[PDB]
């Protein structure tokens, strides 16, 4: 058989992306794979994105929404169980993302929805208010294979989608790919019945129809670690701060705050999630600990826990500025979250 059909029972984007990556690396040359999956509360960003610029990382952290960086290109999307994902993989030179797009459009047609491709990566439906995006796609290719993965909005919480994709206003000068915002809708507005299982079946049937074969589905469960080469290491990396946050392209952040005890402005340059240069400007009446902080920050992780550690470490040699340092510490954490 040339097909493989894989259905995930995990709702963890890190698990599901690691499965996708290991399956993809190990895929025989002649195989075509369909992988069908969902993620609970997640924002997934493209390989070259800056999370702090592209989504509300602070709100996500408060609400236990997971950040996942994927290996494909493109922008930032929100997943909950009302969102369904597909991945189609194939070897080159056969691989062509147009084929899998047409398979999804055929599945939607079979369910009674008329959609069409829009721009490079969207599927859109017509509504009384104008065209709405129900799907976003992204792609990855190597010398000898490709995959096309994308979403379908069935019954996603669109108020949460907006919330986590509306970042705090920050002075970030950031390299990387920026998201392209659209107006979206749920398929449930067109088909009130519609379920994840129904959509998975329709996509499955259209995949089988296109290729002229059927195969038995294989279920992948987080209850048994998948016996895929390098799974443990891939999963650990996919889960890590260093991958999801630290892989952001080089950027600068200009942070500033007025305190009762004076103004502080900080300029961080960040590369690979570390502060490679920090500069402090202040009119505090006791600037010494702030000057000490500026030198000590070089090499520090751009992350609240480590920044607060550096602020608070100054209490030993600057105990008279405890009030200032604790205010600075709490502010700075909130400013980089
Ligand atoms: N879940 C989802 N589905 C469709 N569109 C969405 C979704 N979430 C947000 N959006 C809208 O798309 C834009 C961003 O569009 P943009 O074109 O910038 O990015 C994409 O579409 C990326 C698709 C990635 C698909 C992968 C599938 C497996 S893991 S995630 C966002 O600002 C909203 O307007
Ligand atoms: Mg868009």
């Amino acid at each position: 058989s040339t097909l493989r059909l894989l259905i995930s029972d995990s709702y963890d984007p890190w698990f599901n992306l690691a499965v996708e990556e290991c399956i993809f690396r190990q895929m025989p040359a002649t195989q075509r794979v369909l992988f069908l999956w969902r993620n609970a509360d997640t924002v997934v960003i493209g390989r070259a994105q800056n999370p702090w610029k592209e989504c509300n990382t602070r709100r996500m952290e408060e609400d236990n929404v997971r950040l996942a960086r994927r290996s494909s290109g493109g922008g930032a999307v929100f997943h909950d169980l009302g969102n369904t994902c597909f991945t189609f993989m194939a070897g080159k030179p056969e691989y062509d993302k147009t084929i899998s797009t047409s398979i999804v459009l055929n599945a939607l047609n079979a369910l009674g929805v008329s959609a069409e491709a829009s721009g490079r990566n969207d599927l859109v439906v017509k509504t009384v208010e104008g065209d709405r995006k129900v799907s976003g796609s992204a792609y990855r290719e190597t010398k000898d294979r490709g995959f096309h993965h994308g979403t379908l909005l069935l019954n996603a919480d669109l108020s949460r989608l907006a919330n986590y994709l509306n970042p705090d206003k920050k002075k970030l000068a950031a390299k990387g790919i920026t998201s392209v915002r659209s107006r979206v809708t749920n398929l449930t507005e067109l088909l009130p019945g519609i379920t994840h299982e129904q959509v998975c079946e329709a996509i499955t049937e259209a995949f089988f129809a296109h290729y002229g074969e059927r195969v038995e589905a294989e279920i992948i469960s987080p209850n048994k670690t998948p016996d895929l080469p390098n799974f443990a290491e891939t999963f650990a990396r996919q889960s890590s701060w260093e991958w999801n946050f630290g892989q952001a392209p080089a950027f600068s952040h200009l942070l500033d705050e007025r305190f009762t005890w004076g103004g502080v402005e900080l300029h961080f340059d960040v590369e690979k999630g570390h502060i490679t240069r920090a500069q402090v400007f202040t009119d505090s009446l006791n600037p010494a600990p702030l000057e000490a902080l500026a030198g000590r920050l070089q090499g520090c992780l751009y992350r609240a826990d480590m920044l607060q550690q550096e602020c608070e470490a100054l209490l030993v040699d600057f105990p008279e500025q405890e009030k200032e340092l604790r205010e600075l510490s709490a502010w700075m954490a909130g400013a980089v979250r």
